[PDB]
């Protein structure tokens, strides 16, 4: 999680929270960064009556830290790989699935959504947010097209949102939900803008999210060239040291 | 402002998605704002019932309205000059069951005024349906051009050229707030990400010359467009070997009632 996903979570739960149906003593599963931040925000928006909030992560370590560190009455952590195979004891057991700003990382969209379907009890409600196009993704695309860095950046496809360069990603997503068997499918796209006051904070976030391995000597030249893509896109305000970037995102709301 | 293959395909996509949500009363008076270019009626008549009384098709452009008057005659279609940003003529106020505007309103800086004019055109329970751009790679190209030391000086009035929603977070929520204040009901504003590919960069260049409002010295005009085309290369949206240009644009779909 980072400050962008925190603000996005608050805006999406603010906008939609009152339209999310929770049955009495709902069992709720969350897939995000097991890290507390976004899960703590989501918790504040859930009914005080909910049976359980199972908060799941792919990283065994992150889950193990969560069990030993984070402490709330209604919250359990479990290792779950939304792209993988569902363990049998989670199948059909949840009234609400929630994933805020995670699914743009999942290249196997249909597999992940069929697992959302299979985790849900009957009349189970699905609420997901994900990126499509973004200026951050676009920075990385510009970098990938350099004579110097292109060689180390051949698997761009799985780093980018599956919806990065599609027309009507909302209709692509609606089609998969339809095929997997959801009803009352609502997919809304949003243009969002976010402004950093701190270019050094922004620089750390790129370092964090960057998956492309380069020699640890050439690493700092790699990052500097990546920051220069933001200047190429003219999204840096040098006079005030701010970066204003656009991202599109998709809010999925549907029922089993 | 002139309709083209991008707006042609956005009209089809928008009307096919919303053709079921869009309602037309018997003998509907419909007003349409965009191009006097007759392709308006040819797409609308795929969704308009045979019953309608009138399609009034307006443009700010007298010359376009003259041409349509002379050449394109359906019994039920009439054409008229109208600036949606300006003051409504009294004979059009409260006369319309449907207001339709595709890919025009991003050219309107005075959004609230234009939306009040839409509201004042509509009879009671009238419906409106509009589409407009927010952010696009085309706008961004012009933004890149405006930052150059050379072309910057001729391009200080960008705000009126950019969509009012070019740089806003959640343009859908801004639009829906304006509509609520003016007094619309059943407000539905949906944003979409769209992509379009040109297979002909000479066609594309010609569209840019068409849409450029910025006045440079006449003997630097070719250098100006050359650098504009170059911003497409800078964004890396030109496929050099195939001779194609794939650009992203966000748009907004407005559906609401009076």
């Amino acid at each position: 999680c980072n400050d962008v996903t925190r603000i996005d979570a608050i805006e999406s739960l603010t906008e939609y929270g009152s339209k999310l149906k929770f049955k009495p003593k709902a069992k709720v599963i969350e897939v995000g960064c097991a890290d507390g931040s976004v899960s703590n925000i989501l918790f504040q928006h859930l009914p005080k009556d909910i049976e359980l909030l199972l908060s799941c992560d792919k990283n065994e370590k992150a889950v193990q830290f969560a069990k030993e560190h984070y402490k709330n009455n209604k919250t359990a952590y479990r290792v779950l790989d939304i792209e993988g195979d569902l363990p049998e004891d989670l199948k059909g057991k949840f009234d609400n699935f929630i994933s805020l700003m995670t699914f743009h990382w999942v290249p196997q969209q249909e597999k992940a959504f069929r697992n959302v379907y299979d985790l849900l009890a009957e009349d189970g409600e699905c609420f997901l947010t994900l990126k499509s196009y973004s200026h951050i993704y676009h920075m990385f695309v510009l970098q990938s097209k350099s004579r110097k860095w292109g060689p180390f950046m051949k698997n761009m496809k799985n780093f980018l949102s599956p919806y990065y360069d599609l027309s009507m990603p909302d209709q692509h997503i609606a089609k998969i939900l339809k095929n997997v068997g959801f009803k009352n499918i609502d997919v809304r796209s949003k243009q969002k803008m976010y402004t950093f006051k701190n270019l050094e904070k922004f620089r750390g976030l790129m370092i964090g999210v960057n998956p492309f391995k380069v020699p640890e000597n050439e690493f700092e030249n790699y990052i500097d060239d990546l920051m220069e893509t933001a200047r190429t896109l003219r999204i840096i305000d040098e006079e005030n040291g701010t970066l204003s970037f656009l991202f599109n995102m998709n809010i999925v709301h549907c029922t089993k």
